[PDB]
């Protein structure tokens, strides 16, 4: 049940939070002078699945694939087919995304929630249908593929935190995908199309009028409900988003951290928080996503990402990239020395 | 000498920027996606210690310690011994630098420029004096020990090349350092004292009016000319922010990169350009400093920090936290597949 998984999410642990603030302050250094790597570790501290300190074990990132019906109305310049393709080479090691999870020393999930294409050896295999339905005439999918998807999705993921990860990335890999995005963030934000539509993968500037109308005849004729999430998700969302917020979901149930990537994950994050507001805690920023909306999505998210990249790519790159700021921030706290055993003292 | 030093530092490699260039726009990725990773790596294969290609073997952090006789003025809340304690912890591996290097992989070398205790066992004893003198009544050093030390800090680093080190990170240690790193920007910017003036190691906002006023005072006193930047760092600056600069100067000579750090590396980094303005395409910026006067500091560099992490520690740590960064982009570029590899065809 959706309702017993939204109900069991953990609140932060105050108590392991309180006596890891102390634990940093008598670290050798001014207090406060580490700033947000020392934030970071106070949140990772109060983070059940952690068991009250900042570790991090095993890390994976997930990247939910899956096309959509938006792409006919010319919305992208990339053929359909990339998705399949990138989504085969995500099993060869050869992304982006691949190369920068094996730097951090990450493993690589490929999830297919919805490609149009036959089956792709190597890769999870969760589909709901061979692309979601075009959003300019009617919704993505229903109500109840949207909380199926979810359902099944959370539980794969809080399924690995057995397997010893405590680390998730959430990517994703869809042609077109940064339509359904701008439609969500325009809807969870309330603010005009035009001022959250970008050029996604390298979109030409005499094409985003057309992009910008579709996103409004999306909404205009769905009519989605802000202030239900998954209503938004199913109507002007798509198979890889619904994976993305339930890969959120999955984790905060798990009572572990989740790094966002950029625009994408943004637009997923604001569903997640609007089903389950307890999810917040659990969200860690890895990058400023290069997109036109960014700025809009994060502000509402209220977050501050830590890199300032430019960087557009998606699949979770960001996430990968951020990694090794976790795993600095738990280095500092377990490693370093103390004020007290150096007889130093500081106002 | 120095004026060979200077004469031989290379220009960028522009043929190799060129092939790099082209590879990476043929990558499995929407061209220019990776954004700032992607201008990373081409600014690296230019560099000629790297052999043509981005790529980074050992990793060294280079840590400048000395006292000033500035501190007298009230200027910095810590003890005058805390610089000398911390530099031996330095070589416990205790610190946050070392905590972060070992974390990137890098080796951190403590260099006692100037420290007003008895040698220190374990760091590298290239001291000038005990102490600097006290700049707000007169100059920190003469001319001819500001030229000495950045010569041999310059050979130091540049041997390290030699050792296989192909990637350094600048780092201090001192107290009350942040007051003479004032005085410079000060003066290489234009800029008033009370817009560079920040709390250093945590100064009580009562304090600071004092500050500024000792900074006004070392300027009026000394009269340092802005157009030249070894007058400004013998005259308000000290042992440890001329080492910096030797670092950079040494490194640059020695066709390799450097990633600054905080406040303190900006101010020698402005030094260090006024001096060879060929050093700059060697500079790699880590960290957006916490300290008030890094925006300024920062934008007459021209340079826009990967990280936002609040930080403002100094020790080089910020330097060492952005070594995964470096990495990554070489990794992209070696290890991403290729477009036409997957037929894969964008405008
Ligand atoms: C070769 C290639 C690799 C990619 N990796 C991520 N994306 C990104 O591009 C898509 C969204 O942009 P839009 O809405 O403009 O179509 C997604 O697949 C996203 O992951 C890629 C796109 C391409 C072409
Ligand atoms: C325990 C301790 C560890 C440090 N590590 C770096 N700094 C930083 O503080 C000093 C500059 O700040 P100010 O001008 O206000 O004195 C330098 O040593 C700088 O590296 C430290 C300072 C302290 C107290």
């Amino acid at each position: 049940t959706l309702h017993a998984l939204l109900r069991d999410i953990p609140a932060p642990d105050a108590e392991a939070m309180a006596r890891t603030q102390q634990h940093i302050d008598g670290l050798l250094k001014p207090p406060g002078s580490l700033g947000r790597l020392e934030t970071l570790a106070v949140q990772l501290a109060g983070m059940p699945g952690l068991n009250g300190t900042p570790q991090v074990g095993e890390k994976a990132v997930l990247v939910m694939c899956a096309d959509h019906g938006v792409w006919d109305e010319g919305v992208a310049v990339s053929p359909k087919i990339v998705t399949a393709i990138q989504a085969a080479n995500m099993t060869r090691g050869t992304t982006g995304v691949c190369v920068l999870a094996a730097q951090a020393g990450a493993k690589v999930h490929v999830i297919d929630v919805g490609i149009d294409a036959e089956p792709i050896p190597g890769v999870v295999n969760m589909r709901v249908a061979r692309g979601c339905g075009n959003i300019a005439v009617g919704p993505a999918m229903s109500r109840l593929q949207a909380e199926a998807l979810l359902l099944e999705v959370s539980r794969y993921t809080c399924d690995l935190a057995q397997r010893g990860v405590t680390l998730f990335g959430v990517g994703e890999l869809g042609m077109a995908n940064t339509t359904p995005a701008a439609a969500m963030v325009s809807v969870f934000t309330g603010s005009d199309a035009k001022e959250v539509v970008g050029i996604g993968a390298n979109l030409p500037p005499s094409r985003i009028d057309n992009k910008v109308d579709v996103v409004r005849r999306a909404i205009a004729i769905n009519q989605p409900n802000p202030r239900d999430g998954i209503d938004v998700l199913s109507k002007v969302g798509g198979f890889d988003l619904v994976g993305m917020t339930g890969v959120m979901l999955g984790a905060a149930r798990c009572g572990l951290p989740v790094l966002l990537d950029g625009f994408l994950s943004y637009s997923a994050a604001l569903a997640a928080c609007q089903i389950a507001p307890a999810v917040r805690p659990y969200l860690i920023p890895s990058h400023f996503s290069a997109e036109k909306g960014a700025r809009i999505a994060l502000a509402h998210l209220s977050m501050e990402p830590y890199l300032h990249m430019a960087m557009r790519l998606g699949e979770g790159s960001g996430a990968a990239l951020a990694m090794p700021i976790v795993e600095a921030a738990c280095a500092m706290f377990h490693n370093m020395g103390e004020l007290a055993a150096s007889n130093i003292v500081l106002p």
